[PDB]
């Protein structure tokens, strides 16, 4: 499948280095009215997270090359002004973070696009994520949101518990690295007021509908989960910590024993495992959603356990998109 | 009360810094192998964290002198060997962090001190937090412990929501500054493998007593609390999450007002409490001991909730330590 | 004198802590259409760097409200929109960064400002420092630049430098804290790519002209410096080290003398100086322009010699902008 | 040739890295009273700067495995005590930190060692840079320095420069990445002071003998060279800048031209050339001993100039270590 790229950024990048690694997904189009071909030839070509490029980026004939793949270059504000029929993407990953609502995101199909991949929530267009809820995309969506980074970390542990030993109330804490959205001096910041100040001097508190968006991707678990965030000041890489009541008791090494089969067998590459004294680097660049970490957590008892899972938030997040996209290919 | 310290780091100095700020205790000794008189001059004066030194620290014939208040200095590794009597310190801080069972601490008494209160946990010493238990101290313990910073945060608010609803269990994690411990690059870290790892480029998970250890200086929430720690690149100021299940059902407004009336009452200067925006940052120097985040906390329901409150580590513990000397001295 | 402040940002909201320690100056209005008057009250009651504000501030009848003085609050993007006059305010601090012209500063004077002080250095507008030569400062001047945080810093010590001894020519690195201006992970920086990179990750080199900018300020050394910076992650605090060539030998005692007797003498408050073994924390909130480090630096001969001055980019440039307010203000 | 490491930690695990790239170099013992078997698997297997280890790392009966290979294991503190003649290791790097001189580093020869390479700067040993003077080993030295990570920057471009129009003098500052030396809070640091304090939190002063070190390695800039550091929060990379009177002129295009020209010939591998607009983690794990800035540096005019390259301080040196030793090996 042929596919266009909106907001050339962390997670659009990445999208885009991940398309390249693997292919059954071409990149042959993107669009960022901020980046223009010389800028993006740079941008995507060194990254400081993720370091530099193991290919060829150039720019030739007005087209962005990569690995000899030549990728037309949009420079609109308006998404529907973006002719993504024309240059042939098929699907197209919205990776903005402005267009991210059904009516907005559907702006991409005036331009020719066939189907949409919001890259984060949204407040209306259905959500999926790999390994939990997946199956129930068809044929007659054509605006979907692969969720959030911190949801596609909690969803796939949470399946596994829940299917266990059952949820009956969960409360998250992510620990998250900053983002673009924060800024690096105390500074302006709408209505989030605690998001403006100096990103990497602060451990700051955030609202986020990652958990309660749990209760969506797996409808028995609705109302059941919330939770909260602090960012602090990493450039990357994630964890989520569930604290969660149990219906039937299990002691944690049966958890321990439930995750890791998980991880080897039905969300093999979604959801991995671990007892080795792992921190945050050792997620640098990992593919999964959600990596459980034996070693970190703790059972107050047989019903009451908090539990820790890793998350590359740009790497494992992007991966996802390609994966949904994979997915929704295959069902055209 | 005259009181000598041991261990000149950050708790021993930010403790001298509290003792001379308050005049509530004289520091009239202080012992430290590895910081000889001019060093402790200059290590005193500057504090990339909190500051320069508001008064005058110098040198003269031997002895390091603060605001003009002459101090004895001793340089001995071996706490045995320390002349307490000579000095005529009263009471020892033992803050190396390296002498914290009751056997270790009582070298103290050996060279004439009367009383030793040890700045961290202790396997086997009595347990002292402020506001909690303190009012159990007595003359017949010569030597005791004031808790960890996390235990001197998490014990003032968990009383106040135990006393008004009763905590049925509950999990903490609290995401903590860096501290000594720790390493600027992966290096060796004897037992504890995650913590030789790069502090600034990481977050790592740890273990904590500091959960448990609430039961110590509150009985009946024994076997009821526990928890974990990450540790984060920033230098100072630590948060404690609080996930817990409550007897009697409580909206989070009556929550708010619960542990905002024990702020302006008999927790004062102790347990804080805020509905503004804050970030690590705003309890910079700050002198409580927990400090409630209205906003930053959520509930699932009336008894599952999550509870937020922040703390100076270096700083709120330090003007504890003095606090609870100030408290034994009251009592002989 | 009465001033406005247009651009309530690093610089604004110090400028205007700085102005409630003069009473030469008061500030009586302010325009930031990004901060609303509520926020405003946030922004200035808390500050990741300088801590919290020691006086009061509120909100009271549609104006801020600080240390008992009443302040207009404007909302606009076009500053020939703003209503100065109607509000009393005589000078104006231009401290958002983008009207740094005389064409664009002099919107200000549409609405009935005297005077602007823009607080950076202008194409055109004439530029002063402190203690070097802000008595060529004259009444009939409408416009007038404050030159940058680097100037500031590097002016002072050059003059006695070659007062003394003579500068043949020098080149001079800046190792400069983070600003606004730079983002928290990797993105679009316009024509500016390096400082697009992710600023707590890089140490990111950039150009500059506060070297060549000595020329406008000290004539004799026109043509005679230029450098560069390296931006480094930390929030605050930057440092210059200038290398130079003299015309006169000079041993490295020779210039401490002379630079300390300049600290004690007609610069002092502007240039400062230490033996001490400081680093950049220990300039946290420090008032001075420069402070020569003399054990820092290093002379290879007599004739070729690196000097090192640091310097609070924030702090001691705000306060900078009041001085030179009052200096104008007793031309009047 | 078959070789032992002492002191398994930021160079010595990432010489063993190295040397299992090479093919010409086999690691066979190595020492570290601080990091027992099991511990080295986990050290050597994660890495938060250059990521995991890209091969097998185990123990299995006493011996460290690392692809396939095992490698006796010694806990000794004193170096003369451990028996590389015994476990087949004819040289031995010296990556300790403690054992820098002839007299001391001369201790692995009475364990049957048969050559020994320093680490670090030697006060007496004789010292070489790959590309500069390497080509003045022979067998007589025994004992044999491979300087520092900051002399292997400068020297490969002070050759270029030199070579081509006469480097008359010049001063260094290198900007310089945090290193274990170093302290995560205020804390003692006996002789150094300003290496004692938070490392994260502060621009630090350093001295260095690097530049000075250049004038063994090239004779003929002896007494033209001398500098200075500043350590600053990053983890790793580092930048020189060196500011230099030339005896020729040269344009800054010409001297554009030479660097490059080196690059492309004799110094491929250790003297890089950019004209990309990088930052410092656009060299994270590159193997270059130096690569020079195109765009970053600046002339003031032909015979006076500041040129700016950067070194991956950690990988690019430890290359370099493997280097020496192959070419040792090579002469036997
Ligand atoms: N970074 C993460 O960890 C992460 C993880 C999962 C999902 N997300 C989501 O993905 C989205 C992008 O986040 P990001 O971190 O990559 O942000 P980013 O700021 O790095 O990238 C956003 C990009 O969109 C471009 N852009 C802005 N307006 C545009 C327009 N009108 N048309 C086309 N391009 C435009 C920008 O120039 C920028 O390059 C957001 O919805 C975010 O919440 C981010
Ligand atoms: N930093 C915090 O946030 C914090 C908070 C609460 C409690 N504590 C506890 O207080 C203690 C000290 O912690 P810190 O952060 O100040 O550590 P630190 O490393 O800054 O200070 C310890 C000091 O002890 C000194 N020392 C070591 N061996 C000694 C000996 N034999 N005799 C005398 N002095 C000796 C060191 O030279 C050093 O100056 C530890 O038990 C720690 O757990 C720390
Ligand atoms: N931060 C430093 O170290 C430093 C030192 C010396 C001088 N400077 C200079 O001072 C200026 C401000 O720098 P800063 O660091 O305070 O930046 P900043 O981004 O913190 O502040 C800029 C402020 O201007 C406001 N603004 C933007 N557009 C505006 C408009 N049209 N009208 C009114 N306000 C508007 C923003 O909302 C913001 O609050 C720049 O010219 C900068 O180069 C900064
Ligand atoms: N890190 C760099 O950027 C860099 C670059 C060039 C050279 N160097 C030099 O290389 C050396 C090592 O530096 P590093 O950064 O790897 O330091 P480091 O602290 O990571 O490693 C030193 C190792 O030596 C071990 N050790 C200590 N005492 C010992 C003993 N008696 N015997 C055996 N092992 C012992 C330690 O346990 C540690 O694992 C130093 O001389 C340093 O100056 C470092």
């Amino acid at each position: 499948v042929k596919v266009g790229v909106n907001g050339f950024g962390r997670i659009g990048r990445l999208v885009t280095r991940a398309a390249f690694n693997s292919g059954k997904v071409d990149i042959v189009a993107i669009n960022d009215p901020f980046i223009d071909l010389h800028y993006m030839v740079y941008m995507f070509q060194y990254d400081s997270t993720h370091g530099k490029f193991n290919g060829t980026v150039k720019a030739e004939n007005g087209k962005l090359v990569i690995n000899g793949k030549a990728i037309t270059i949009f420079q609109e504000r308006d998404p529907a002004n973006i002719k993504w029929g024309d240059a042939g993407a098929e699907y197209v990953v919205e990776s903005t973070g402005v267009f991210t609502t059904m009516e907005k995101a559907g702006a991409h199909l005036k331009g020719g696009a066939k189907r949409v991949i919001i890259s984060a929530p949204s407040a209306d267009a259905p959500m999926f994520v790999m390994g939990v809820n997946h199956e129930k995309y068809n044929n007659t969506l054509k605006i979907v949101s692969n969720a959030s980074c911190t949801t596609n970390c909690l969803a796939p542990l949470a399946k596994v518990i829940h299917d266990h030993f059952g949820i009956v109330e969960g409360l998250m804490t992510t620990v998250h690295a900053i983002t673009a959205t924060q800024k690096t001096v105390d500074g302006p910041s709408g209505k989030l007021w605690r998001d403006g100040r100096g990103a990497a001097q602060n451990i700051i508190p955030a609202s986020t509908g990652a958990a309660k968006a749990v209760g969506k991707v797996i409808p028995e678990l609705n109302g059941k989960l919330t939770g909260m965030a602090f960012r602090v000041p990493t450039p990357n890489v994630s964890v989520v910590d569930l604290t969660c009541r149990l219906e039937k008791p299990a002691k944690y090494d049966e958890i321990k024993k439930v995750v890791k089969q998980a991880s080897e067998g039905p969300l093999k590459g979604i959801l991995g495992y671990t007892e080795d004294q792992v921190v945050s680097c050792d997620f640098n660049s990992d593919t999964h959603s959600s990596t459980f970490d034996a070693g970190a957590g703790i059972a107050l008892n047989d019903h009451f356990v908090k539990l820790i899972s890793w998350y590359d938030n740009e790497f494992g997040y992007s991966n996802r998109v390609v994966d949904l996209m994979v997915h929704m290919a295959s069902k055209e």
